[PDB]
């Protein structure tokens, strides 16, 4: 059982997502998704569970995804996000069933590598939980198209025109800058996730992008910022086989934590099923073990 | 003479600055100010001899600062002041007097970094001009009272009160993050720069300028800039911006490229008093060369 918990940022902004309660005063958990993705997509899953053991879970559309506000839509600005954070905590430290001082961000794929930029400038968050984190976006040889692309899309805009939308991954499982697997393996397989005609309990989500979201993807350097989560005690959930974020790309960053870590590899899973199928039962379990002994 | 000239942005927020026109067609330069700086300090003099000289010359106050478009005001986001530039690049370039093709970015000091990131991106800029670059901006000691004064100030706007407002360098020219010398002679110095025509300079910043700068990581961003020339001005003296910091990104480009240290000179002090002439007429120079159309 859920409820629907809004929280305002500092420009106006609602952000809207799933509030598990527990009874009493209790810890909380903020879970933030995925590039593009929905509250509604897995994560209810994970949060029932943490539900189940104590915690209070948060899932939330980021901002102009889902039913979030923010405009114009689906323009994914990582940093945003991040400061979004900001206010979400303020927020869900104020419910009554919160202990404020128990405070956790939970992140998957571009959402994990988002709540570590959160974690490293809000002291209220207790422990960091990084699932497949991504790390790197632009492959070097579609640079300068992609930033031509951009320019014209500016261009463009001046001119009266939206901004231009496209598809994450589109159906050959590419994408301007080539980022998350495009042109491989793991792109086909996102596309093939994300355009799938599926009732999925999200009714808004959307599976486009705006194309200046690769614009806030250039200026972003996440490895860097991750240096500074020098005190939040962080776990990272690693796929074996993850063919969209490179799995020693996800170790080089672990192992610059000189905080308090733990590492986490789920063997024979992907990007996509990290937290599915056998074994994901023992994952979830460590999640909130790690959780209790650092909170 | 100059003209006002406006550079309308993809959000709609309005760029205002000052033109110098040259007669019939020729390159344009569009000249960055520094950090919280309007144009009306020290760049007019600079635009008079590039315009002398056959260059359109455009100093504009950026996003939120001066005469120009922005809210809330004097909140310097450096990445949002780089996409602006592609923007004021679109429009300098549609000027009847201006060559499309022989467009300069310069920019002094904070403007110098932000000019170089705009460069990244847009194959439109065919020179870039560094004059005092600053590259980095927390001290590691402040760091975590500076994020935990940012969130508290998210929590204060969250309440419904206006964001907190503070001057970039208090009397003793420090700042909750140490950038630009803190602590030392380079905030004292700029203190006194900032503390004494331009009825829209406010001597503040919203205090959320600080969460921007703690996600901007220029030196990586610089390392993108990988064809276009670039010249970087670095005083010998500078107690802002390190010189070894500057020398150290300048030595990473791997395209045409040229370095000038002016002798005995400060962050403020490297375009005026003796020998500012001839580091000019090098920019000139440099433009010239590289910038032919
Ligand atoms: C069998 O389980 C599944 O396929 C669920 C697939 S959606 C999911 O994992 C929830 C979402 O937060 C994570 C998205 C990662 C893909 C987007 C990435 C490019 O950033
Ligand atoms: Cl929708
Ligand atoms: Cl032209
Ligand atoms: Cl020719």
């Amino acid at each position: 059982s859920f409820q629907v918990v809004e929280c305002k940022t500092i420009d106006g902004i609602i952000i809207r997502g799933r509030f598990y309660a527990v009874d009493g005063k209790g810890p909380a958990i903020i879970m933030t998704p995925g590039f593009n993705c929905v509250k509604e997509m897995l994560l209810p899953d994970i949060a029932e569970t943490f539900q189940s053991q104590g915690f209070n879970t948060y899932i939330y559309d980021p901002r102009s995804i889902g039913d979030s506000d923010g405009s114009p839509k689906n323009l994914i600005d990582p940093l945003q996000q991040a400061e979004d954070l900001a206010d979400i905590v303020t927020h869900i430290s104020s419910l009554p069933s919160v202990d404020s001082s128990k405070i956790t961000l939970w992140g998957m794929s571009f959402g994990g590598t988002v709540s570590a930029c959160a974690a490293a400038v809000d002291r209220r968050v207790k422990a960091l939980v990084m699932v497949c984190p991504i790390l790197s976006f632009y492959q070097a040889e579609k640079r300068d198209k992609a930033f031509l692309q951009l320019i014209r899309d500016r261009q463009s805009q001046l001119r009266g025109n939206e901004p231009f939308m496209l598809p994450p991954f589109n159906s050959k499982g590419e994408n301007p800058i080539g980022m998350a697997g495009s042109g491989g393996p793991g792109g086909i397989e996102a596309y093939g996730f994300m355009g799938a005609v599926i009732d999925r309990g999200a009714p808004n989500f959307r599976n486009k992008i705006a194309l200046q979201t690769y614009q806030k993807l250039a200026w972003w350097q996440p490895k860097e910022i991750l240096k500074l989560v020098d005190k939040t005690p962080v776990l990272m959930v690693t796929p074996e086989l993850d063919t969209m974020s490179p799995p020693e790309e996800q170790k080089a960053a672990f192992e610059l934590f000189p905080q308090t870590k733990k590492f986490l590899e789920a063997k024979g899973k992907g990007h996509l099923t990290v937290l599915s199928g056998e074994g994901s039962v023992e994952v979830v379990d460590a999640m909130t073990e790690f959780i209790r002994e650092n909170v």
